[PDB]
């Protein structure tokens, strides 16, 4: 029940799944709390206990504005915090099998949320069912967001930025150094991580300071390269200054800027992290990742395009419908509550929303590129384009190029596409599989037979947590005994793919070729 770490001893509790036992550490401290003068520093190391920390319950989560668009309603509610949230925030979860393993493989999630958002103690998130049911050990830590976690001064150890990375830097030490006391093997780790997690992850895979960190690396439905993950070092200083200015903290002395920042409570950081930018957008992202000189090292498109990333096996993906969750966060004419069939001149407004800074021509250029229908006809014909529009262009383009970049270097990468939309799912049925309703397969939820799933779900679970396992395990994942589809390694040339569903799993290749193109090649030059 106790555990000897490097920095003291911890108690955990015992969890019954399955007919089976899963013991769980939860609220782990590894790092010293960031408060006082330690707020906007990278995250200070942990001075040892000598007593025996009691890790029985989920730790606060970090000071975070919170989405209020829908109170009561679970579809957004899921995703909203549910422990207390503090600045002392830094610490992390431990699921391990029951019996004690011996030398299992460690999955260790790092969640989304916009940089802004985001806990590991989210129901979805719960680790016990793929300890139970894949013998792994899953960690999760929680990490700064928002301004409190990648405010931006360059050069500055003050406020240097990526704050909250480093902080998911510090727990992949913590488990290099700890988890084998757990029964985990610290030369088997494997990254996960959805949305900005998924972003998250694959900048470790660019920060030389991350690579003797981890093994593999999966990414749900986020990469660096996606146009909201990486603030610009213009962009950074710029909102830095109007968060200073915002807060009458507004100086000469750079250093002394921060050190007013330093005595304003949270809540008055938290409260003017909003209008730091003119002009935002659904996906707008205030506070995010930059090139700090130290976590990053050059702008990651350029790393990436001359294979300056560690060397291993990827699984990315996406799913069918990423872009219709941020329709009803602003676009007129669109809500959860009707089936929201716009006109063009909503559509066109809609444009509007999501790319604020772009030229006319630019909006035109989209519109062109959406609007030549199959049928002129439909009524839902717009409705639809805006959502493909808005998932193409934030998550499944860049996450294609992502792939394809990183496989020229030479390394096994697979490339799932996520189309089951969730019987249990509370948004309406226009908005299809949306950004962030495959992690609840992921993590196995459906395998809980009362929790009104159906039973082609949990076949679905079933397999892809068998292939997840596998991944991190193996580098392959393959689910190699019930006569499943192969997956096969995506190539630069073939392109193939694998589709995620309760009824045919198939292999496809060059996923949206023609919509890709347009984000990818052209889109870039406007
Ligand atoms: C636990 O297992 C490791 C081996 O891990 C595997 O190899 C990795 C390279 C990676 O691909 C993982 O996914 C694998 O599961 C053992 O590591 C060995 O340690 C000895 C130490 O003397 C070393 O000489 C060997 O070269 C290591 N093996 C490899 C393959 O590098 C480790 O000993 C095991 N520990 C326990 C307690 O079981
Ligand atoms: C960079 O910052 C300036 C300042 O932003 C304004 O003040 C901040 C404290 C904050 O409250 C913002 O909401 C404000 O907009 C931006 O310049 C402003 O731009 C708006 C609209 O473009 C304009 O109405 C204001 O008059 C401008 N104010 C000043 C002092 O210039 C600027 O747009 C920001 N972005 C860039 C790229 O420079
Ligand atoms: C779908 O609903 C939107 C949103 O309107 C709100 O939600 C509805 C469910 C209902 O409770 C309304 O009373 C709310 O105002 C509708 O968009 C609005 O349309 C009116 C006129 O068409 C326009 O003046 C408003 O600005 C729109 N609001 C927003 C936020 O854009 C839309 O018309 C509905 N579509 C249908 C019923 O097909
Ligand atoms: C208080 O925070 C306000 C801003 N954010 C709120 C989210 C906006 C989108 C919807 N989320 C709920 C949700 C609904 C449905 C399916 C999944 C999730 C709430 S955020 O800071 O979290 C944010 C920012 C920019 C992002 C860019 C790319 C992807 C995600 C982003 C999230
Ligand atoms: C930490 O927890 C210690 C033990 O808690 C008790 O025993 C275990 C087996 C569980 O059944 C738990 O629910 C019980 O409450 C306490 O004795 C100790 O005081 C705690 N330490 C602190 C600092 O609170
Ligand atoms: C595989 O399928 C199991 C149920 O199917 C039965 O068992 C398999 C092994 C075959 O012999 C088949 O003919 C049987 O009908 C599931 O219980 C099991 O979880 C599945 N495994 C995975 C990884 O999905
Ligand atoms: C945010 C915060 O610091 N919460 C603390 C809570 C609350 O202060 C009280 O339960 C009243 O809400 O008290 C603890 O003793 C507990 O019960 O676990 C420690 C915990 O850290
Ligand atoms: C700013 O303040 C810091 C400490 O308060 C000091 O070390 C530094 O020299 C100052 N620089 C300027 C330009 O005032
Ligand atoms: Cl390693």
């Amino acid at each position: 029940i106790i555990i000897a770490t490097k920095n003291g001893k911890v108690r955990g509790m015992q969890l019954t799944v399955f007919g089976g036992t899963v013991t769980a550490f939860l609220g782990i401290p590894y790092a010293q709390p960031p408060l006082g003068r330690l707020r906007f520093k990278k995250p200070q190391s942990l001075t040892k206990w000598s007593d025996i920390w009691n890790a029985t319950k989920y730790a606060n989560s970090c000071c975070q504005n919170i989405d209020q668009s829908f109170p009561g309603f679970h579809g957004s509610e899921m995703w909203n915090p549910n422990t207390d949230l503090s600045e002392d925030c830094l610490y992390l979860n431990v699921w391990i099998p029951a019996p004690k393993p011996k030398n299992a493989t460690v999955l260790i999630w790092i969640y989304g949320g916009g940089f802004q958002t985001g806990t590991s103690s989210l129901h979805v998130y719960d680790g016990k069912f793929l300890a139970r049911v894949e013998r792994v050990i899953v960690v999760s830590m929680n990490y700064r967001v928002g301004a409190l976690g990648f405010l931006a001064l360059p050069g500055n150890p003050e406020a240097p930025g990526n704050m909250g990375l480093f902080d998911q830097q510090l727990a992949l030490q913590w488990v290099q150094k700890n988890i084998a006391a757990f029964g985990g093997n610290p030369k088997s780790v494997t990254l996960f991580g959805e949305s900005a997690g998924a972003a998250s992850v694959s900048l470790h895979l660019l920060s030389p300071g991350s690579h003797s960190l981890f093994t593999r690396a999966i990414l749900q439905s986020g990469s660096f390269n996606a146009p909201w993950a990486v603030t610009s070092l213009y962009e950074a200083r710029n909102r830095t200054l109007n968060l200073a200015k915002l807060t009458g903290c507004s100086r000469e002395n750079e250093t002394e800027i921060i050190k007013c920042l330093r005595n304003k409570d949270p809540q008055e950081i938290l409260l003017n992290e909003a209008f730091v930018v003119p002009y935002g957008t659904p996906l707008s992202v205030n506070f995010g990742p930059t090139v700090d000189g130290d976590f990053l090292t050059d702008m990651p498109d350029i790393l990436l395009e001359l294979g300056q990333f560690k060397k291993t096996q990827i699984l990315v993906g996406v799913n069918k419908d990423e872009g219709t969750a941020f329709l009803v966060y602003g676009a007129p004419g669109f809500s959860k509550d009707n089936n929201s069939i716009i006109t063009r001149k909503e559509f066109q407004e809609g444009l509007k929303i999501f790319f604020p800074g772009v030229s006319e021509f630019g909006k035109e250029s989209i519109l062109f590129h959406y609007t030549d229908w199959v049928d002129d006809q439909r009524p839902e014909n717009y409705r639809e384009a805006l959502g493909d529009v808005v998932g193409d262009y934030n998550f499944i383009c860049p996450a294609l190029e992502f792939t394809k970049k990183f496989s020229e270097w030479g390394n096994n990468a697979f490339f799932y596409y996520f189309e089951h939309r969730s019987s249990k799912l509370p948004w309406p049925e226009w908005m299809g599989v949306m950004h962030g309703y495959e992690i609840e397969f992921v993590f196995g939820l459906p395998l809980e037979r009362r929790d009104q799933y159906t039973k082609a779900e949990e076949i679905l679970s079933r397999s892809i947590v068998k292939r997840w396992a596998n991944f991190a395990k193996y580098g392959n994942p393959q689910e190699t005994q019930n006569q499943s589809t192969s997956w096969p390694v995506f190539k630069s040339t073939e392109q193939k793919y694998l589709t995620l569903n309760t009824e045919s799993t198939r292999i496809m290749t060059k996923l949206r070729a023609q919509q890709c193109r347009f984000w990818t090649s052209f889109f870039p030059k406007v």
